[PDB]
């Protein structure tokens, strides 16, 4: 027992380091965003008329607004008061330290991050971004990172640790080579007609599908039956793949002989699992079965404990709260419908709250679980289930890609103007001429019609930048040569650019700026941010990188769209054109009809009395195999993953009024999509880029990836610093004054005291809270100087030792300026409070940020933090040119989205202060879809066509549309950019494991 005890201590103790890394940055986070802003966000609107809330449209719950300009106003009647009330169920909030730790954790976690960075924005201002920012690159971006690189080490440590019949049959062995590339054609042409269905299917589509898979299915079966014939039982049921054909096709021709056929739907599509026969023909293929096998198989062990372990605590949250959440279904429940849509009541839905813990949505429902139960019983259990399953999950994602994976006159002008091309005078003025022209784009925002000045300098500045861009091409061009400059891979990537903005300014100039393909062009002006890649050397280098692995990502791009063309025609078939309903749409919020007053169309039709009767579709369906592709992505990437799954399981059939919870079953087909196209399929992903970076890295035999040459010297001498950091040893004082305050100074206990110190003044800094005593306010503020004092004493103390000698170290100088900035926020604070000199409280809580400055003193004292941050700080260059890449597709994003989505209907995510009309509000929108959170949100308020989710008809400007966007369009740039920003971010966890792994 004491052996697995120590065990056990051990496999902790590799999670100790960066344990207290999280609990600390977490801690100084918490205090940095309690002294900005605590008790703010309870600033709900009040009418100036009792409680008067206005309601922002699609949400009931009351709208924070706030005193300031860049946080979110209060519409007009209403006064921002500090109304005592927390926006979430009165549960989420930065009034005291123990609500703002909690808030901070679900920052770093990230779930549902969306809503607090639009709140908190909302209220204190747009300015507070930094915070955000911050909190997820080196808070949760980092801690995720160092999380994964420990389990990662421990785990890799583990695995490196240890008759006429009888002349038929002759006849019948034919099983030409022309035989097999035949049946997998069949194949192929078999899953191309039962994946082209849709709403439509008129009459002769029908018959025409029903035939083809009639005659499909014969084809099928005569080669079954020919090849049993020609081989034997021992021959051809012995294998493996011919068991698995001929169970699809037994399957296929009973649900042949069905009296409904494929009215299941699932059997419709049971055919389907043949795509798998083509693994012989495509690697990437086999090895995802390969990955699935040993899942299943040899790791199995792994995936039982999982699923236990689910299934556990599904059980007990139903046996604990399941009575509590029916007696007490009116308080969590919609206005309308009268219960929960998740809740914990039967096993099943036990089960799927617990399954959307796991896919990284938890507070959701731990608000609404506070609210049933105590909050005690069920704050452990939401956070237990959470940290427990995402790291046994975590484990199983790691065990799978360690196993599958790795176990005359002219001439002479030429030449000079070939010289003068690479002079510096020339290049750095292209380099930040390319620069100006990028940054030039971002004041084409939704308000510039109301500058017209502001365009009109933009407009010049544009024909002026193209004009000397096209003189710099043809300077190339006669330098270079034709056949040199067309060589090079970024020469070609300028050239189309160049040509892209000249057609489309000449088209614009002629008096022709109306085609759509034209405007559609000049809507393609956001990719002249993207001459800066070829200039930067860093930037070059990534590119590079990034290029390198094409070849790579390819083939399970292929495999995954396959595979997922697979999920798309299941659902196509299990629910088409099932989604529509009958609305109500009196104001934005809209009631669907109970199904008592209307049930189906018809009843739609004939009782719209009121006037407002509506018969539209969800907005995200599954009537056709791209829509079932949209919906697939949206389940995959966790957004959205409720509008398109809460319309499955109400439906009932072709024009019926969807019916409260009648496919309550069908929320299995989402769970194993989820599971397959997830887990099963991201894991594929990593494991090939794990590989296509492990090679080409051990033939770059060494070189580091995405540094330069400077950069790389710059890291060699900061390595250095990693043992240059001691100075030579400090001579001893000689006169007793020095040396008496030396010999104090330098002591056992000295930095002991120091410590506890700047421990009890975190303390002191964290008890504050949100409208609180004037006596407590006098008593910390008093013990705000016994600090700062007694630090500045001690300061000047070392600084009269030793005079000059201990100013080498640099850390001295740290401590001396965090000390010296406390004693300056404190007279500043003193001369601000005179009464000439007057501004808002925030100002107060920024200066006294000086305070962290100062409680960082533990950093120099640390174990292994101080370890890790260095590992950080020499990986800073890399990351920096990830950044800058990174920074760059947003800016591109930033700028199509400007000029594409300035007008759409402001619902669900997108509001008033989240639009695309302005530069500021549209990186705010991409910083936050940046990893994938609100994109649905953002979305839909674009796949929205006509009345009454938006107005079509809507003077809207010039907005074309009016209020509506094009789905299209949409699609693809949100699909673009997560799949983009999936690909960076993965690049920057990559270098940041590996820079750690080092
Ligand atoms: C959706 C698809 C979900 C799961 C994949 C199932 C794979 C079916 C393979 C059919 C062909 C066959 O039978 O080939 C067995 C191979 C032969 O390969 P070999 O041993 O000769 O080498 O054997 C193996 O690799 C091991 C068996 C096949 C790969 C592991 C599959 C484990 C999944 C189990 C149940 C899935 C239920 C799906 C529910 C809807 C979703
Ligand atoms: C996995 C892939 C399967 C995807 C599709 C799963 C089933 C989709 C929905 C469906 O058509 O399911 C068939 C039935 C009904 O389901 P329902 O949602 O209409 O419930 C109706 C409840 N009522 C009758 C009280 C109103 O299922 C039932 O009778 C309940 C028992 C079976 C539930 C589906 C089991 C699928 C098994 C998956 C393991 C692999
Ligand atoms: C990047 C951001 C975050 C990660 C930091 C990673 C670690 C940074 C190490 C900084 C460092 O080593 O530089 C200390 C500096 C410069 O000294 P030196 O390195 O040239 O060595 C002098 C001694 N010789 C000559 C023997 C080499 O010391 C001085 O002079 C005094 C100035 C001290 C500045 C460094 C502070 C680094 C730590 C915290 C920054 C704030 C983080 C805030 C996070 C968000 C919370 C809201
Ligand atoms: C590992 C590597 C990453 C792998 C990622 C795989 C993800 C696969 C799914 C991607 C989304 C596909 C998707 O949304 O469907 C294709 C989309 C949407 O369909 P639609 O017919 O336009 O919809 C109805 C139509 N709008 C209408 O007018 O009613 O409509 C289109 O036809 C647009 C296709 C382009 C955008 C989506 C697919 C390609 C994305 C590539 C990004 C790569 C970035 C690097
Ligand atoms: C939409 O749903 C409504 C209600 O289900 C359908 O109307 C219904 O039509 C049926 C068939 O005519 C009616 O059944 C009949 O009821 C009368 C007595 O009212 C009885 O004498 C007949 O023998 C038969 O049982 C049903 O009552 C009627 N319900 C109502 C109130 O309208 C409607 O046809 C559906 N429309 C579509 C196209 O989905
Ligand atoms: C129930 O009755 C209402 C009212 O007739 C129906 O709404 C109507 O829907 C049509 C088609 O969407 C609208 O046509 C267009 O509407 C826009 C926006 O008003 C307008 O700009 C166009 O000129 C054109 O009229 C129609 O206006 C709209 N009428 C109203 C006032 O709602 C609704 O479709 C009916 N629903 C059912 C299921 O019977
Ligand atoms: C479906 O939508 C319609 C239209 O919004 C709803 O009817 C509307 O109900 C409101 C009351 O919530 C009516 O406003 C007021 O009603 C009171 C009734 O005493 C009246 O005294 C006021 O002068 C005022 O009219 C509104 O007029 C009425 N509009 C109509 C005629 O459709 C309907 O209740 C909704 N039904 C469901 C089940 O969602
Ligand atoms: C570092 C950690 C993160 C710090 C927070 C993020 C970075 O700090 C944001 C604040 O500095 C914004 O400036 P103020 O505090 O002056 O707020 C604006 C107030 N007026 C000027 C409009 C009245
Ligand atoms: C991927 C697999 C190959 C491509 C499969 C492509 O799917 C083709 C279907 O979408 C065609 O039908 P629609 O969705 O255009 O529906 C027709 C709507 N009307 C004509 C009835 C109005
Ligand atoms: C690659 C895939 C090739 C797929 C070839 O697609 C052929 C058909 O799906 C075309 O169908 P339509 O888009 O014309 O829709 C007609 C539907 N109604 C009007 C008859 C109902
Ligand atoms: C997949 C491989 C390519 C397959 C191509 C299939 C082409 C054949 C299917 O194309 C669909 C169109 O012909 C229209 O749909 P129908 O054939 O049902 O005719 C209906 C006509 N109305 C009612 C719309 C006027
Ligand atoms: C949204 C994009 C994010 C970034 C990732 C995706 C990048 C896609 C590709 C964009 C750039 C495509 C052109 C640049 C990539 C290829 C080039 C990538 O770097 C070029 C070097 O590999 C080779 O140098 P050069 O091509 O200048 O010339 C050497 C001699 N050879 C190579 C010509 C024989
Ligand atoms: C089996 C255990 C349960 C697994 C739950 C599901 C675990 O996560 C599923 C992943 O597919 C989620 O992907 P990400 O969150 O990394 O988003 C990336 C989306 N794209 C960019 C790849 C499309
Ligand atoms: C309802 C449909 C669409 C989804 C479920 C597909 C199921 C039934 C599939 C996926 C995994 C498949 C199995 C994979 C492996 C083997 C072993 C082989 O020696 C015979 C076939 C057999 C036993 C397959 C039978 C069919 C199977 C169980
Ligand atoms: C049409 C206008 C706007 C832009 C024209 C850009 C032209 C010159 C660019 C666009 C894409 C380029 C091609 C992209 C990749 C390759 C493969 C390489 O192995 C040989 C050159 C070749 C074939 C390039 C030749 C130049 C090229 C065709
Ligand atoms: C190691 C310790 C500090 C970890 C945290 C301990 C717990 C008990 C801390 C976390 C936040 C703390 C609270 C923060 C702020 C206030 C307001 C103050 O006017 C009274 C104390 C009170 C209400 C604190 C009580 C103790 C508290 C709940």
């Amino acid at each position: 027992l004491k052996v697995i005890v120590g065990a056990l201590i051990h496999s902790v103790k590799k999670l100790a380091d960066v344990t207290i890394l999280t609990i600390f940055c977490l801690s100084v986070f918490a205090l940095v965003g309690l002294q900005l802003f605590k008790g703010n966000l309870k600033n709900k609107c009040v009418k100036n008329d009792p409680d008067i809330y206005i309601n922002k449209r699609g949400t009931s719950d009351p709208l924070l607004c706030g005193n300031g300009s860049d946080s979110g106003h209060c519409p007009d009647g209403y006064i921002c008061l500090k109304t005592s009330d927390n926006p979430d169920f009165n549960y989420t909030s930065f009034d005291s330290f123990a609500w703002a730790f909690l808030s901070l954790f679900r920052l770093m976690t990230q779930d549902s991050w969306e809503r607090l960075y639009q709140q908190t924005l909302r209220t204190s201002g747009k300015i507070y971004m930094i915070f955000f920012v911050l909190v997820i690159f080196l808070g949760s971006f980092y801690l995720v990172n160092l999380i994964l690189a420990v389990v990662t080490m421990a785990y890799e440590e583990q695995n490196q640790a240890t008759w006429v019949k009888l002349k038929t049959i002759l006849f019948g062995l034919v099983t030409d080579p022309f035989a097999e590339l035949t049946i997998t054609l069949c194949i192929v042409v078999n899953t191309i007609f039962m994946a082209m269905e849709h709403h439509g299917m008129s009459p002769t589509f029908e018959a025409m599908l029903q035939i083809g898979n009639i005659v499909f299915t014969i084809f099928f079966t005569a080669e079954m039956v020919f090849k049993i014939i020609a081989f034997d039982p021992y021959y051809y049921f012995q294998k493996k793949w011919n068991i698995f054909d001929c169970i699809i096709v037994t399957v296929s021709l009973l649900e042949l002989g069905v009296a409904k056929k494929g009215s299941l739907s699932v059997l419709r599509s049971f055919r389907l699992l043949r795509v798998f026969k083509l693994a012989k023909s495509w690697p990437t293929l086999n090895t995802l079965i390969k990955i699935i096998g040993n899942s299943v198989g040899a790791l199995g062990n792994l995936t039982i404990i999982l699923a236990i372990i689910v299934f556990v605590f599904a059980l007990v949250g139903k046996q604990l709260l399941g009575e509590n959440y029916r007696n007490n279904r009116k308080n969590i429940s919609a206005p309308h419908e009268d219960w929960p849509r998740w809740h914990m009541h039967d096993f099943f839905h036990s089960f799927l709250i617990v399954f959307r813990i796991l896919c990284g949505e938890w507070i959701e429902n731990m608000w609404a679980c506070m609210e049933v139960g105590q909050k005690s019983i069920c704050l452990i259990l939401f956070l237990t289930v959470m940290v427990l399953g995402n790291l046994v999950v975590l484990n199983l994602f790691i065990a799978l890609l360690l196993n599958s994976f790795s176990a005359d006159v002219g001439w002479q002008v030429r030449k000079t103007c070939y010289r003068i091309v690479e002079h510096s005078w020339f290049e750095s003025f292209i380099i930040f001429m390319i620069l100006l022209s990028s940054g030039s784009l971002a004041f084409e925002d939704y308000y510039l019609d109301q500058k017209p000045t502001v365009k009109a300098l933009l407009e010049y500045t544009d024909r002026v930048f193209t004009f000397i861009f096209v003189f710099e091409m043809l300077l190339k061009w006669v330098a270079y040569g034709f056949k040199k400059y067309f060589t090079n891979a970024w020469c070609w990537l300028d050239f189309l650019i160049v040509n892209i903005s000249l057609i489309s300014l000449t088209a614009k100039i002629l008096e022709y700026s109306e085609v759509a393909p034209i405007k559609a062009l000049r809507t393609l002006r956001a990719l002249r941010p993207l001459r800066a890649l070829s200039r930067f050397e860093g930037m070059r280098v990534v590119v590079d990188a990034l290029v390198g692995a094409i070849p790579s990502i390819m083939n399970v791009l292929l495999v995954c769209l396959i595979f997922w063309l697979i999920f798309s025609i299941m659902g196509v078939n299990l629910f088409a054109g099932k989604f529509w309903r009958c609305i109500n749409y009196t104001d934005g919020e809209f009631s669907l009809v109970p199904l008592s007053i209307v049930n189906n169309k018809s009843d739609c039709k004939i009782q719209n009395s009121t006037g407002s009767f509506f018969w539209v579709n969800v907005k995200v369906n599954f009537d056709n195999v791209a829509m079932g592709y949209l919906a697939l992505l949206q389940v995959a990437t966790f957004k959205g993953w409720m509008d398109i799954m809460y319309a499955a399981v109400d439906s009932r059939e072709v024009n019926m009024q969807p019916k409260w919870e009648d496919n309550v079953y069908m929320y299995l087909y989402f769970v194993i999509f989820i599971i397959f196209g997830g887990f099963f399929t991201l894991n594929l992903f990593v494991g090939v880029i794990i590989d296509n970076f492990n090679q080409q890295k051990k033939k770059l035999g060494g070189q580091d990836i995405f540094m330069t040459e400077e950069q790389k010297k710059y890291y060699n001498a900061m390595k250095k610093l990693g043992s240059k950091k001691p100075q030579k040893p400090i001579p001893r004082p000689l006169n007793k004054f020095q040396g008496f305050v030396f010999d104090i100074v330098t002591r056992q206990a000295f930095d002991i005291t120091i410590m506890v110190l700047i421990c009890l003044n975190m303390i002191t800094m964290m008890v504050e809270t949100d409208d609180q005593s004037e006596e407590k306010t006098k008593i910390l503020g008093k013990i705000n100087q016994f600090f700062v004092a007694v630090f500045t004493g001690e300061c000047v103390m070392k600084m009269f030792a030793l005079r000059q000698y201990y100013f080498t170290n640099g850390w001295n100088v740290f401590d001396f300026i965090v000390v010296v900035l406390s004693i300056a926020s404190l007279i500043f604070s003193a001369i601000l409070k005179s009464l000439q000199s007057y501004f808002s409280p925030t100002l107060f809580r920024v200066i006294r940020l000086a305070r962290i400055g100062r409680i960082l003193r533990l950093i120099r004292a640390a174990k292994g933090i101080r370890t890790l941050l260095f590992a950080l700080m020499m990986s800073l260059p890399a990351l920096f040119n990830i950044g800058l890449l990174l920074f760059l597709v947003m800016f591109i994003y930033s700028i199509f989205g400007m000029s594409s989505f300035p007008h759409v209907r402001w619902e669900a995510g997108i509001d008033d202060m989240f639009n695309f009309q302005t530069f500021a509000n549209s990186m705010l929108c991409l910083f936050q879809i940046t990893t994938s959170a609100g994109w649905d949100g953002l979305l839909s308020p674009i796949l929205n066509t006509g009345p009454p989710y938006c107005d079509p008809n809507l003077p809207n400007s010039n907005g074309t549309r009016g209020d509506c966007g094009s789905p299209a369009v949409g699609i693809i740039f949100f699909t673009t950019y997560i799949i983009i920003s999936f690909l960076i971010v993965v690049n920057m966890y990559i270098a940041v494991i590996l820079e750690n792994f080092n």
